[PDB]
C-alpha cells in the first residue's frame, strides 16, 4: 500500500 | 474535476 500511495503522489506532484 | 485532483494531492501532501 506504501507503493501505491507513493506512485500516486509522484504522478501528481 | 481539478477540485478532485488537489483533493487526491492535499490528502497525500
Amino acid at each position: 500500500f506504501k507503493r501505491i500511495v507513493q506512485r500516486i503522489k509522484d504522478f501528481l506532484r
